[PDB]
């Protein structure tokens, strides 16, 4: 292999990246994309802000942009997403009981109907539950429907869908602790009572130097409810400015995530939130942190590049 696309197509997994459509139009940006992944996702132009910014008027045309990008190149296209509390429009917010119950229905229902056939699976719902345990405590849709909106929102995509992968997604439920062991208590009751679900996202945003030990266990009991399993959002953040200890660590980091992975067999693959450092969400957020993808702000591989490729088993 002498690209990550190589590498990855060679194990029999993805390896995927999320996508700013309106960098399509910066060439090195779409030269990295075309030859460096074979999973694409939206960063944001398929989230509700971006979708649904009336009530039942839909604005598909950057996520449309992403779909066709992945079919013009050949990649398998991920869905992010259809249900989650942040990027929420506020006319959204303004609604309540029934009539809010009903405006999350449609969204998904004309959401997922408007990328059937091309979106292979979905995040149906994102970051549904709180670290400590339990669910989350700031959700618009856990505080107006309460504990059952997941199954609702599942259903729904399922109605809309009856082929796409559907996938429960959050963070801080990589390592087992309180908050992945409540997720893990809802797939395995979702899978006893078949209410549609066929995938678990673990989004990775690490800090350099911070990789659970027990990710593969994790991912492992996860699988073995009868799911497929995924790292969805991978990027491993450092103190700015990065230095050689630093993106050691950071490559050896991805390495152990990427071997996680492989080391389970129903782990799809592994997709990074972004390619250059140049626009990652990261320094917008987290003051002084950043330097946390492959290329950096100059589109140059990164030292994680080489470990990306040796654990992928290139
Ligand atoms: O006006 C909008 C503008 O809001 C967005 S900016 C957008 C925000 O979403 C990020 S993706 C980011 C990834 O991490 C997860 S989990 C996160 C991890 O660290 C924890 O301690 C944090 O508290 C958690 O939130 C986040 O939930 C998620 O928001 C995108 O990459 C950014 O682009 O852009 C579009 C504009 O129209």
């Amino acid at each position: 292999a002498t690209t990550l696309k190589e590498a990855a197509d060679g194990a029999g997994r993805d390896f995927g990246f999320a996508l700013d459509p309106n960098r399509l139009s910066e060439a090195q940006y779409k030269a990295i994309a075309d030859s460096e992944f074979n999973l694409v996702v939206a960063e944001n132009a398929m989230k509700w802000d971006a979708t649904e910014p009336s009530q039942n008027s839909f604005s598909f045309g950057a996520g449309d942009r992403v779909a066709s990008y992945a079919a013009d190149t050949g990649k398998e296209l991920y869905g992010h997403t259809l249900v989650w509390h942040s990027q929420l429009p506020d006319w959204a917010k303004n609604l309540n009981g029934s009539a809010f119950e009903s405006a999350m229905v449609n969204h998904v229902t004309k959401v997922a109907d408007h990328f059937e056939g091309k979106v292979a699976s979905w995040d149906v719902v994102n970051e549904a539950f709180a670290d400590g345990g339990g669910r989350r405590q700031d959700s618009a849709f856990q505080q107006k429907l309460g504990n059952g909106y997941i199954e609702t929102a599942f259903r729904a995509a399922r109605a809309a869908d009856p082929t796409a992968k559907l996938c429960i997604n959050d963070y801080n439920v990589e390592g087992i602790n309180a908050k992945s062991n409540s997720l893990y208590d809802l797939v395995k009751d979702f899978k006893a009572r078949g209410v549609p679900l066929d995938c678990v996202g673990f989004q990775s945003h690490l800090i350099v130097g911070q990789v659970p030990g027990d990710f593969r266990q994790n991912l492992q009991r996860f699988a073995d409810l009868g799911v497929d399993v995924r790292i969805t959002e991978l990027d491993i953040r450092m103190r700015t400015p990065s230095d050689a200890t630093k993106l050691a660590t950071q490559a050896a980091d991805y390495k152990k995530v990427v071997q996680a992975c492989m080391q389970v067999t129903r782990c799809q693959g592994v997709t990074v939130w972004g390619i250059t450092d140049k626009y990652s969400w990261v320094p917008d957020v987290f003051p002084g942190e950043g330097a946390a993808l492959v290329w950096d702000a100059s589109y140059a591989k990164k030292p994680a590049y080489a470990a990306v490729m040796e654990a992928f088993g290139a």
